[PDB]
C-alpha cells in the first residue's frame, strides 16, 4: 500500500473558505476565524493565511495551545 505522508512537523489543520487574512492581520479583530473556528468547536488556537474573500482557508488544530 502506499503511505498518504501528510505534515511531518505541523500540527496544524485548514478549515474555512472565507477566514483568510481578513481575520488574520494585528489591525482589525473581526473574530470570524472565531466564530468559524467555532463551528469546529475542537481547536484551541490555528493559523491565518494570506488570501482574503476565499483564496486560502482559515488553519484550526488542537496544537495551538492548551485548550483551557
Amino acid at each position: 500500500c502506499p503511505e498518504i505522508e501528510a505534515q511531518g512537523n505541523e500540527c496544524l489543520k485548514e478549515y474555512g473558505g472565507d477566514v483568510g487574512f481578513g481575520f488574520c492581520a494585528p489591525r482589525i479583530f473581526p473574530t470570524i476565524c472565531y466564530t468559524r473556528c467555532r463551528e469546529n468547536k475542537g481547536a484551541k488556537g490555528g493559523r491565518c493565511r494570506w488570501g482574503q474573500g476565499s483564496n486560502v482557508k482559515c488553519l484550526c488544530d488542537f496544537c495551538g495551545d492548551t485548550p483551557q
